[PDB]
Order: structure tokens, then sequence, then C-alpha cells
């Protein structure tokens, strides 16, 4: 392993420094004995995913804090953690020398690294995008004969995500999303703005739409990589709003319904692509329950969605219980799955703050949040931008875990990669999250999960300035004594058997 090299820009934590011979890395990933726990640390004061390890005992006594595990209580299954690869993000890994590439994608996709098993693809162009582009700009080919994929696919996306699951030991699951379709389907005829399909779901302009979707992962697979899912639009909603800035396309809840039940959910059924899985929504979550009901119960339209997934930017809006809880009790069976954050997008929050232990903090806080209310994963926007946040052609620059600086061939890692990684790292494929029930009131976040192989994970933050000290009791294994400091991140892995 090697050690964080910490650099501080003035934000209340520091960066670990990578370039083209060094990047801080793990050991190979194993559980210590039985009766044995790993601890994983990182704090605003400097540890970085620090491992050490304690015994696991068979008594304890006091009137401390105890989180007792509820092994046989059992949730979700967790799908994954990932990024997303954007033409931004592709270009600032390019940028940088070969060497240097190959430790940033070790330290997302790698055992070395935190073990990401997602990357999102966006269909085209968006706002982290240099060039405005579809993959079918020849107008009124409702053929799509003209359909192709430009060298942002060819020569910068599809490169890279084969090196990154090359480097990757799990299984990763790509996820694809448009933002724009071509403007010749489109009301306004622009790629930004108030607009929606043509016509109504069932006629050539939706068809063609659908089509497009079939004629990505055709494109896809000529290159070698299938989909795990695709959602039906990014941020449907955005294309409702008049001037709408970058790439948008405009449905209603009951637009969506209708597309899913007449168009894309027959198309993809009936293609090589049946497999693919379909998520609705990819929006705010406060637009459910309501978007859940109008879509699901349709049976039509249900048939096709697999999922729903979410984006967090008014999450301050939408309590999770109101709007997870109550669309998990009316839906049960459709899974729930976070497909969109970063810190950076309000007008008055600062692009990228180099270091900021706040921003680490929401990543950790929104994932448990999340894994508490049913959502089977987590998914970063822009998988790595430049120090001014981009680049993006309207200028919506935002923060990234990774921040490539090419003048000094260096790339940063922030503490949200390593708020992300306490969870990515150690919550495979298949994981199940488990109860986890408080002695007492507390000031903690906290989430247990089991493995597929029947091991125990506990991730305890703590936001506060005070060191809270507790027990954890597996009632089948003992009990582990321990303290999560102020300003802290933690996770416990151990074997129960
Ligand atoms: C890529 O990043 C690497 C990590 O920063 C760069 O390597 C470093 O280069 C500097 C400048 O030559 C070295 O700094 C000197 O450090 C010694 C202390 O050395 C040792 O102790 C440190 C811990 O404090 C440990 O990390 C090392 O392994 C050594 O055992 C001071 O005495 C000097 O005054 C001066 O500060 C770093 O030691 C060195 N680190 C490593 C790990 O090699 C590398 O140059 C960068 N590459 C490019 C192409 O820019
Ligand atoms: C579109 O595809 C057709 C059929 O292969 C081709 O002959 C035509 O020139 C293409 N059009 C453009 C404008 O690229
Ligand atoms: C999600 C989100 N609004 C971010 C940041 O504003 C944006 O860059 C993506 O296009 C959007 O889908
Ligand atoms: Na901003």
């Amino acid at each position: 392993a090697r050690p964080c090299i910490p650099k501080s820009f003035g934000y209340s934590s520091v960066v670990c420094v990578c370039n083209a011979t060094y990047c801080d890395s793990f050991d190979p990933p194993t559980f210590p004995a039985l009766g044995t726990f790993s601890r994983y640390e990182s704090t605003r004061s400097g540890r970085r995913m620090e491992l050490s390890m304690g015994p696991i005992q068979a008594n304890h006594t006091g009137t401390g804090l105890l989180l007792t595990l509820q092994p046989e209580q059992k949730f979700q299954k967790v799908k994954g953690f990932g990024g997303a690869m954007t033409d931004a993000a592709a270009l600032n890994i390019l940028a940088l020398s070969p060497p240097a590439q190959n430790l940033l994608l070790k330290s997302y996709f790698s055992e070395e690294g935190i073990g990401y098993n997602i990357i999102r693809v966006p269909m085209a162009s968006c706002d982290f995008s240099i060039r405005t582009y579809t993959y079918a700009d020849t107008p009124d080919d409702f053929q799509l004969h003209n359909f192709s994929l430009p060298e942002e696919d060819t020569k910068l996306k599809i490169p890279l995500i084969h090196r990154a699951l090359q480097l990757a030991q799990r299984p990763v699951s790509l996820l694809a999303s448009p933002w724009t379709s071509p403007t010749w389907l489109k009301t306004n005829g622009a790629v930004n703005g108030k607009g929606s399909l043509k016509g109504q779901p069932g006629d050539i302009y939706h068809q063609t739409w659908a089509r497009y979707f079939v004629k990505f992962l055709d494109a896809y697979a000529e290159h070698k990589l299938q989909f795990w899912a695709v959602t039906a639009e990014n941020e449907p909603s955005a294309g409702l709003l008049s001037g709408y800035p970058f790439q948008c396309l405009g449905f209603t809840p009951e637009h969506q319904r209708d597309f899913i039940a007449r168009d894309l959910g027959p198309t993809l059924a009936n293609s090589t692509h049946h497999n693919v899985r379909l998520l609705m929504l990819d929006d705010q979550r406060l637009l459910l329950p309501h978007w859940a009901k109008v879509v699901l119960t349709d049976p039509e339209a249900a048939k096709y969605v697999h999922g729903i997934a979410v984006h967090w930017y008014l999450d301050f809006l939408a309590p999770a219980k109101a709007t997870l809880g109550e669309t998990h009790r009316l839906f049960p069976n459709t899974m729930l799955f976070a497909s969109e954050a970063c810190v950076g997008s309000k007008f008055w929050e600062q692009s990228v703050r180099l270091g900021s232990w706040d921003r680490g903090m929401q990543y950790s806080h929104s994932i448990i949040t999340n894994l508490l209310y049913h959502v089977v994963g987590w998914t970063d926007w822009n998988l790595a931008l430049n120090p001014e946040g981009g680049p993006n052609w309207v200028r919506n620059f935002v923060d990234s875990p990774i921040i490539v600086d090419i003048t000094k061939d260096t790339f940063y890692k922030q503490p949200m990669f390593y708020h992300l990684g306490h969870f990515s790292k150690f919550i495979p494929e298949g994981s199940q999250r488990v109860g986890l029930v408080a002695s007492q009131k507390n000031d903690l976040d906290a989430v247990a999960l089991m493995h597929p192989d029947g091991s125990a994970v506990v991730v305890v933050l703590n936001r506060s300035s005070k060191d809270v000290p507790l027990t954890i009791k597996d009632p089948a294994v003992g009990f582990l004594e321990t303290i999560s400091p102020g300003y802290s991140i933690h996770t416990y892995l151990w074997r129960r058997q």
C-alpha cells in the first residue's frame, strides 16, 4: 500500500496528491481471522481510509451507545456504486500522461482503489460536453440510416470504459441516459429550452426516438460493451422549464408513462437488448411518489419498468420517508437507484473547493440516508473535472471527487472520493442492508449490511465535532468496542463464521 500525500488548499481538509509515478493505494483485500474486525478510518484531520484491527469480545457492560446488528431483519440488495464517464471526465482523464491515467482509473475501479462497479454513460452530448451533437443530427432520418457514434464515444469514452473494466475484479454495470434527442424530433427544434418530442406516444417521432436507444446499444455492442440499464430520459422535468439552458427533453409523468408503454418498452423488448433494464424518472426525488403512481399504475408501462432512478439536487425539499419510503411501500418490487449527485451546481456554491470535508460529508450522509430508505445504489456525476469544475459548454461548473491539474500532470483525490469509497470498496453487488438498532438517541449516521458470503459491514459517519464512544453488538459473534471521532467516517468489516 502507499499512503495519501496530503495537500491543503486552505479549506477544511486535505486532498491526496497523485501524479505519473505515485498514488495512494490499498493492499489486496481480505477479512481478518474470525473474532477480529477491520476498521477503515478517514478524518477531517487527515486520515484517509487507514486500516486498524480490534478484537470481537464475548461480553459487554456499560450504558454507552450500543448499536445492535439485526442480521435476520433483511431489506434491499445493493446493485452498486460508481460515477459518470461524461465528455468532460474523459477529456480530463486523457489529458493526464498514460501512467497518471492508469493510477486514476485504478483509484476508482481496482481493489487497490475503491472498487466502483457502475459507470453512467451519457447518450451523446450534455452540459459536461464541449461540442453540442446527437448521434442522428441529419434531419428527418426517421429510419436512422445516418445514426453514428462520433469520436467523443469511439476515441474517448469507449476506450476508457474498456480500460476501467480491465482494472475491475467485480463486474462493472453500465447505465445509459440521454439528455436531448435530435432537434428535428423536438417541438422547439433546439437541444435546450422548453420542448418535448413532437406528436404523441405511438407515432413516428416516438418510434424513431425508441429506435435511437436500440441503435445506441447496437453501436456500443459493436465496440464489445453491453449495458446493465438505460433511463427513459435524464431529468425529464428540465424540458418543461422555459429557457432550460442545456440539453434536455421534456416529459410529464403521463408522457413518460405512454412513451414507455407504447414505444420504448416494446422496442427494447423486441430487440437483442431485451435483457437491458429500464429505469424511469431519473430526476429529483420530490417527484415521488407521484411519478411512480402515474407510470406504474398503468400495467402496460409497469411491465417494462425495472426501477426508479433519483437525483439528489432538491433532497432538502424532499424528506426520505415521504418520497423514497412511500414509493417503496406502494411499489416494493420496483427498485430505487440514485443515478446523479454532485456539489457545486447552486449559483452560490463555489464550483471546486479542494479538500472540502463538508462536501465529503454531503456524499456519505446522502449515501447512508438513501441506503436507510431502500435505495440499491448511488452514482456520482463527472468522474474527473479540471480545477474550474469543467469543461462545460454553458459554464455550469461543479465539483468532482477527482480534480486534474494538467500543468503538473497531477490529480487530487478529495474527501468526496474517500467518503464514497467507505461504501463502494466494502459493499459488493448483492450485499443486503440489515437492521441496526441504537440503544439511545445519538448524532451518528450509520448503516449495516451483510455481504452475499455472510460477512458484516457497518459504516458510521460523525458529522458532529464530538467524539462518540460506542459498541456494536453482533448477536452471533460478540461486541466491537470503538469510538467515532468528531468529523470522521469509519467502515467496520468482520467475518460472522
Ligand atoms: C510525484 O509525486 C511524488 C510524491 O510527492 C514525488 O516524489 C517526491 O519528490 C519530493 C521532491 O523530490 C521528495 O521530497 C523530498 O522529501 C524528503 C523526505 O523523504 C522521504 O520521506 C517522505 C515522507 O516525508 C517519504 O514520502 C519518502 O518516501 C522518503 O522516504 C525531504 O528530505 C526533502 O527535503 C524533500 O521534501 C519526496 O520524497 C518524493 N516522494 C516519493 C514518495 O518519492 C514525485 O517527484 C512526483 N513526480 C513527478 C514526475 O513530478
Ligand atoms: C445518410 O445515409 C445514406 C445511406 O447510407 C447515405 O448515402 C447519405 O449520404 C448519408 N447522408 C449524410 C448527409 O451523411
Ligand atoms: C444533473 C445536475 N443538474 C448536474 C449539475 O447541475 C448537470 O451537470 C447534469 O447535466 C444533470 O443531469
Ligand atoms: Na456554483
